[PDB]
């Protein structure tokens, strides 16, 4: 898509419940290009009842930078788009399930996201906002019938510098019946930066993400072999 060749706006609505505490999050951002994309999100319902770090995967893999030589399933599925079905499990206890759908229009990409979490200790880092950041991570992207499956194990650093591992299992499926090219196995490297805008007195986050896809056995010429 030529649309994916120029800067694009994106927005989201996220409806959620963790341990029964409801919230709504709205955000606007842009995707200037090269796998670097930002979102300013606020909790329209008041105070967010959870860590912005744990919410952050629910806050647009079509903005991932792809090298030529690997198909970008996320862009190729447009204009019809794709769905994301995700299960995220905190190894020390807690599950988050979510669904995302996307609309490509004149004003960019609109996402609708539902998310629910249960099994979190009321005094743990998820429900008490006790996370500082998400470590960098590499996803494995596997062919999965007409779509793709990404797995990652991400480390979320607590206030005290100890970390909790979350396992992310994401199924991306085309909406169109127009047959979309399914890539070969590859990696996608991510970084997530979260910031508080000093002008925004609402409970909010500014999220910046870098996502770049990588051919495994072109990593360097240590991996190249015939």
């Amino acid at each position: 898509m030529a649309l994916f060749a120029k800067p694009m706006n994106h927005k989201t609505e996220i409806t959620g419940e963790f341990n029964g505490k409801c919230f709504k999050v709205v955000g606007h951002g842009s995707a200037p290009g090269g796998g670097d994309f930002r979102m300013h999100a606020y909790c329209e319902s008041g105070t967010l009842p959870v860590s912005w770090c744990v919410l952050s995967p629910s806050i647009f893999s079509m903005f991932t930078k792809y090298p030529n030589g690997i198909t970008n399933f996320f862009q190729e599925a447009f204009p019809e788009g794709y769905t994301l079905d995700r299960v995220m499990t905190r190894e020390n206890g807690g599950s988050v399930v979510s669904h995302h759908s996307y609309d490509l229009g004149k004003d960019g990409i609109t996402a609708k996201v539902s998310v629910k979490g249960e099994g979190f200790d009321p005094n743990g880092p998820t429900m008490t906002k006790g996370y500082l950041k998400v470590l960098p991570f590499v996803c494995h992207l596997y062919p999965h019938g007409a779509g793709v499956r990404m797995t990652s194990s991400v480390g979320m650093v607590k206030t005290d510098g100890s970390l909790d591992i979350f396992n992310v299992d994401s199924n991306y499926q085309p909406v169109g019946s127009r047959k979309v090219s399914v890539p070969k196995f590859h990696f996608v490297q991510h970084r997530i930066i979260l910031m508080k805008d000093k002008s925004d007195t609402r409970d909010h986050i500014v999220m910046r993400e870098i996502a770049v896809a990588q051919d495994p056995n072109e990593a360097q010429s240590a991996f190249r072999i015939a």
